[PDB]
């Protein structure tokens, strides 16, 4: 688990471009409720398999939110793994 | 909610377009596994609001999948349900 790159206790949660951070929930209501400005940077929960990267795509079967190197290695382990479908997750608010 | 199509005893958490039927789990996985045809069917889960209808939107702010009739009686009650970003949720499998 990556840290939060604004405090000390908790590991990330979200990755913001904007900024180049992972954070914490709590240092991205902090961070991002500061302004409008602020509140308009698109975020991205991280990945739920390194923790370390910002999640890419979304697969149902796995019910699992994966960077693109997450989703590579798991979808190439065998044929009934490459058979799922998944669907490119986009930053918000 | 409302009731799983193929068994009484259940509450239905998919629907199936192409077999026009909401299923509970068990008889999803009763319906779907019988051959290599019905397992290409694309289901989705029913909406977290009303329980009665296909999900059709994801609303990471309100953590929640809704159809297309809870999606905008919840983001039409005020400006700041407006602003939510939504996703369109694609049936799988
Ligand atoms: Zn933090
Ligand atoms: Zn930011
Ligand atoms: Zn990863
Ligand atoms: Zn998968
Ligand atoms: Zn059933
Ligand atoms: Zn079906
Ligand atoms: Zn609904
Ligand atoms: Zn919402």
């Amino acid at each position: 688990a990556r840290p939060c790159d604004t405090c000390r206790s908790n590991a990330c949660t979200v990755y913001c471009h904007a900024d180049s951070a992972y954070l914490c929930m709590s240092c991205d209501a902090q961070v991002h409720s500061a302004n409008r400005v602020a509140s308009r940077h698109k975020r991205v929960r991280v990945c739920e398999s390194c923790e370390r990267a910002p999640a890419a795509f979304l697969c149902e079967a796995d019910d699992a939110s994966l960077c693109t190197a997450c989703d590579s290695e798991v979808h190439s382990a065998n044929p009934l793994a490459r058979r799922h479908q998944r669907v490119p997750i986009l930053p918000i608010s």
